[PDB]
């Protein structure tokens, strides 16, 4: 599946790991993520996030 990468942190929503330690099961899609969802490091919001795609 795809990764997403914080802006902010560097840390990478990978979305074949999810985030389960935050509530999140493998598999995942970024989309899926809960509005309020942050980034489990730094705790940006899902709009400081990027795909890693061209
Ligand atoms: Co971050």
């Amino acid at each position: 599946m795809a990764k997403w990468v914080c802006k902010i942190c560097g840390y990478i929503y990978d979305e074949d790991a999810g985030d389960p330690d935050n509530g999140i099961s493998p598999g995942t899609k970024f989309e899926e993520l809960p509005d309020d969802w942050v980034c489990p490091i730094c705790g940006a919001p899902k709009s400081e996030f990027e795909k890693l795609e061209d």
